[PDB]
């Protein structure tokens, strides 16, 4: 596409916003709220269309995890409720393969979710699909070769290092060989032919490293680190290069947006956000009108 889109966040409270940074001019634009307040949302494309998925609503007036779906036609600069998903999912994480939205892991209340469901906009429905082998919030997830990977989280007792891959016409998952470092609330994409995992919190610290699956090799390595330590950070690929925006690291929410070239295997800061904030949902499609 054209734009990266940040939905939601949080800094003192879930957050509402909708803004679109362009990476040719440096320009932000702010677009139409969410109908509700939500962080640790994931956001994703399908079709042009952006959809919301998930998270939860901190607010003076209660907290509430969401189970929405809702899906914001850049054309038109409004949202519309989609179905909603068989269960809250805060802290969620999103892929899509075929056309289908996957939802993954997540929590709702105390409960740490290792259930799956896929969505299909032809339809409006969503369907439940195969679990997780381990229960996961704060999980990375991307797509890669059509296959969905779920990488590190917190199980509700520890944080993990520990990655696995569902393969669709088998219904099945499976675990790959586990990151180097534990990460909870890292951003996961693809990029070439890797997985990368970038910031997250360890248990003790938040984290600036970065490091990267071959599928073809099995093996994670690090790459050069970012500028800035950062858990709940949103993350997307954008002409070859990652974006890292926002997230928390362990003293201010950040309004930093960092990109990644993995040519010169350097990060540069190329803008702010209008404002910091953690646990954005973050994904790419056309300019609006
Ligand atoms: O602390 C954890 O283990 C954990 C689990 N999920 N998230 C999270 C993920 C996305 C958004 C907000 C929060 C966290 C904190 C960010 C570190």
């Amino acid at each position: 596409g054209r734009l990266i889109y940040t939905a939601g966040g949080y800094f003192r409270q879930s957050l509402s916003y909708l803004e679109a940074y362009n990476p040719s001019n440096g320009s932000w634009l702010r677009l139409a709220d969410l109908q509700v307040p939500r962080s640790g949302l994931a956001g994703c494309v399908v079709g042009g269309l952006l959809y919301a998925v998930g998270g939860r609503n901190n607010s003076p007036d209660g907290n509430t995890d969401s189970s929405a779906l809702d899906c914001y036609n850049p054309m038109t600069n409004q949202w519309s409720p989609c179905a909603s998903m068989s269960v809250p999912r805060n802290r969620i994480g999103v892929g899509v393969i075929d056309g289908h939205i996957y939802a993954v892991g997540g929590s709702h209340g105390c409960i740490h979710h290792s259930s799956v469901e896929r969505y299909e906009p032809e339809r409006d429905e969503w369907h439940l699909v195969a679990p997780m082998l381990t229960r996961r919030i704060g999980v990375g997830v991307a797509v890669l070769n059509r296959l969905l990977y779920a990488v590190g989280g917190f199980d509700g007792t520890n944080r993990l290092n520990s990655a696995e891959c569902y393969y669709p016409e088998r219904n099945e998952w499976r675990m790959i060989t586990p990151m180097n470092t534990i990460r909870s609330g890292a951003g996961v994409c693809v990029l070439h032919n890797c997985i990368y995992a970038a910031g997250g919190y360890d248990g003790q610290d938040q984290l600036n490293s970065v490091e990267r699956y071959d599928v073809e090799t099995e093996t994670w390595t690090f790459v050069a680190p970012m500028r800035h330590h950062r858990s709940a950070l949103g993350i997307t690929v954008h002409q070859g290069k990652i974006y890292v925006l926002g997230g928390y690291d362990g003293h201010t929410f950040l309004d930093s947006v960092e990109c990644y070239d993995p040519d010169s295997d350097t990060w540069s800061e190329v803008t702010r956000m209008t404002s910091g904030r953690s646990g954005v949902g973050v994904a790419v499609t056309m300019e609006p009108c």
